[PDB]
């Protein structure tokens, strides 16, 4: 009938179809369904995948390329992975394949961000176990996880490489100041510059701004000029045009959900706050998508404080904002 409500899914679009897949809500979603919403009509539909499906998983990476879906980590019943797999969503029934990448691969992770740009997969931070070996950059431990589970965990500022032309894990070597280690930040691509906005770190939930220029490998710290959002986790952060990035919801570090939108003007280096009819919808963990005609499309998320489990409001709304 309709997607039953979810909090820490993906979502992926080419523009005209989104699709949904895991998450969780109050147990995981069943790992093999897939959930497609037509953004021109506004129907959904589901179907069942089959081949290498992934685990059921909250805080997995995903990514649309050429009607190609990439999936990368995430959190499964019995913990993180690094696991990599691809679903071919052009022609039959879709087959999840996983697969065996070459080099040395991100440690296992999850609620991290990516950037696309031509053949490169670009991955930065998260939240997950120790890496294996010693790793380009820097972890730093979660120490209210080492009581809590078996396997402590702890936040990371690791950049790392998928190069679709062999599937080959790599890290470039970094010019600039990185931000700091964190999860729960949001990702977004405008042409060579890969955006990061915000995100969770130590007792702190950030409001810094700063891009990774994907052709030189040098970070830039923004600092925009007059009256900026709050920090923020959970949030969504979407490019919808050449020039503008799309910001909605979120966490901040008192716990409050959010409600607020704001729109990132890249030229001018300004935040403008955007009015909208959701003011009574904050939503934390949801995903949202750029459609073809200036809209953004948020699906899913919990409006209120999701770590209390037995309270948590995930839903299954779909809120239309028109830029
Ligand atoms: C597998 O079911 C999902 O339910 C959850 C939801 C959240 C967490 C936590 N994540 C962190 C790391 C972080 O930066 N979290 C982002 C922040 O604190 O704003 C600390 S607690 C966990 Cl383990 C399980």
């Amino acid at each position: 009938a309709c997607p039953a409500e979810r909090s820490g899914h993906v979502a992926v679009s080419d523009g005209r179809h989104m699709f949904v897949w895991g998450g969780y809500k109050s147990f995981y979603l069943p790992r093999e369904e897939l959930w497609i919403y037509n953004m021109e009509t506004g129907r959904w539909k589901k179907i069942n995948t089959e081949g290498d499906v992934p685990p059921s998983m909250s805080g997995s990476c995903a990514v649309c390329v050429d009607r190609v879906l990439y999936l990368f980590g995430g959190h499964h019943s019995r913990g993180n992975t690094n696991k990599f797999y691809m679903l071919d969503s052009r022609s039959r029934v879709l087959q999840w394949e996983r697969i065996d990448c070459q080099g040395i691969p991100p440690s296992s992770k999850d609620k991290l961000g990516v950037w696309v740009y031509k053949n490169k997969l670009i991955f930065f931070g998260g939240y997950g176990y120790l890496p294996e070996d010693k790793v380009l950059g820097t972890f730093e431990f979660d120490e209210t996880s080492f009581w809590n589970s078996s396997h402590p965990r702890g936040w990371n500022d690791h950049v790392h490489i998928l190069d679709t032309e062999t599937f080959t894990w790599s890290q470039p070597i970094t010019t600039g100041k990185a931000p700091s280690p964190r999860a729960a930040h949001a990702c977004a691509t405008v042409g060579n510059r890969g955006f990061v906005f915000g995100g969770r770190y130590r007792d702190a939930r950030m409001n810094d701004l700063h891009y990774l220029n994907l052709d030189t490998w040098e970070w830039n710290e923004l600092i925009p000029q007059g009256i900026c959002p709050v920090g923020r986790s959970w949030h969504s952060l979407t490019p919808v045009s050449s020039d503008h990035l799309f910001l909605f919801g979120g966490f901040t570090t008192d716990k409050q959900p959010l409600s607020d939108a704001w729109t990132y003007c890249i030229s001018k280096n300004e935040w403008i706050q955007f009015n909208h009819p959701y003011t009574e919808k904050p939503r934390l963990w949801h995903t949202a998508c750029a459609s073809d005609e200036g809209e953004v499309i948020v699906f899913g998320g919990c409006a209120n404080n999701l770590l209390v489990h037995h309270r948590a409001a995930h839903s299954n709304e779909i809120l239309i904002f028109s830029v």
